[PDB]
């Protein structure tokens, strides 16, 4: 039904949490339509590879399923891992501060459209 | 103590989540007092019937008991809509995407639990 | 595809390991064709363990299996019989059960080794006919 | 950065949840800076070993990391495990009533400083 | 320190076991140096399975290919995957022993030697 | 019925696997009778590894075990000694440790194999008296 772009941020990779994050997406009922470990370099940031991340390794993925956009953001949790993110979310269970909150998901069908076109051309 | 009836809906059985759902119940501190995989045929106001809270298909019925069992099960299960209502950390919040296929049902009150238990587990 | 009978014995119920045990069966790719928590009557216990009559441990097996409720299930799928035995592990949870099995991960001694699975095709048919005559 | 005191109450030890509770602290990004299984006898109760626990075995730990105090309270959940603790917390996932809610974490920076000096002198 | 090729076979994607398989690789202490979900073509499948000279399952659905790196990565991955037959050979606690039932659908593949690791990596991840 | 000494070596502490290791001991049915995170003194190191003195690698053992904190524990229960060795797995995490063990699932090489458990009843008594004098 819906498609959303999810990024596992560099801190998520450095902490060996790639599979744990994918598992929570998969058990939610969502499917991994695209997946790739990427390296993003240095050099406002709207529509670029650095829009939601700092330069470093990142895992991009197209997540597909019913209500995928809203469900991914549900799984991820609020921005601040302690102040806003609910327990049981990726950020609530695994993160401490906003600067290193592990994951990003599209915030709208509008964003998912361009984001997916940016990271997975022709998808 | 306290008793409530749980149903693992057909979508929960199809997705191989029987043990996962029971595990969450047990780790909460609740005990499985009864348990049975059932089949329910299509019956053509659904109150007090086997199809009250489920559609036609296989289902696992279970009596769960323990302190605050009724509210505890409702907490573990989560709100109706697994994305807009169910909190993360719940069965529905963690494993489901749409209301029609939200995996589980738990009695919402003592009188419901009493009625549903006698239906699915006569004599218990 | 095959069918086998799985028993979660009273110690597995007492330890609230029902979900964990069923989870290991499901993730293995096997399906639960029948499932029931029940108490074992003296008659059924003597039927289930008929092969052990005359052996010194026969009496204690009957006592234990009737000491508390069990969970019986029919597990179905490709090579279900051998797959369940693999998941369960060897008899002695420490000296025989490999790590990663139910007994290897959760049990310490033989008389409290949590689960049982039919040991062969003939036993599977015999035990299913006994525990689930309608299946 | 911060440090807080965690107690695993006797009921948490009885239910064999020491590793589970410690596991949830570590996967949050926090570190166990000190740890000890203690026995506490029975003797208001402010500043004493029995302030947040009844007599019985207890596991005391110093938990360290960014926002450690608030993070541990988040992981633990509200007092009543069913009416207050959120799903995905230790109490929301593992406990049923306030009398046996498994775990305690310092509720403030002053409590952490005070509780740490009591359970781990010289720390 | 070694590199090895890991393939999550089409049955592994279908059963939504990508994260579970990668989790076991990571907790073992190994790192994911490359990762990609992709569809396998006839040409590539013939190169990978060129060892069988005497209509392929690898081209039915997508697969996840990955380079896994770390100390004794090659042997460690084989240990994690388990023997070929998930019931008769794979040890409990392995990917196959815990999640699979028959050789036809044993979920995952890992390079069986240093030589095959280099040939498989050069085939699936040229330029890596 | 038995007690054994369990060490989470500095690499197990560095990798934040304390809870994972304790969980595997607990779910096996074993109990934690003693538990403490501590730093190993020079004296304690030479005492724990005294059986390796004179060997060339004796210096590397002392340096590693004092390179960072450890968690020491007394694990108790039926067959606790053999059960802990079962959970930990063989020495080499890849070539000897079985899948499903602590070393088989989390470690790659011998010098960083995370945990140690007493290998016999004599060793258990000797190691407990050294690490937990009052126990």
């Amino acid at each position: 039904t819906e498609r959303t772009l999810v990024l596992i941020k560099p801190d998520g990779i450095e902490r060996q949490l790639i599979g744990e994050i994918i598992s929570r997406i998969e058990r939610k009922g969502l499917t991994i339509a695209a997946l790739q470990l990427r390296t993003v370099s240095a050099e406002p940031f709207f529509g670029s590879l650095l829009e939601f991340i700092t330069s470093g390794p990142v895992v991009a993925a197209i997540v597909e399923g019913t209500a995928a956009i809203a469900a991914v953001r549900q799984l991820a949790g609020g921005t601040d891992p302690v102040q806003a993110a609910a327990p049981g979310t990726i950020r609530g269970d695994f993160a401490l501060e906003t600067q290193f909150n592990l994951v990003h998901g599209s915030d709208s069908a509008e964003s998912a459209q361009r984001e997916i076109a940016l990271w997975f051309p022709g998808a």
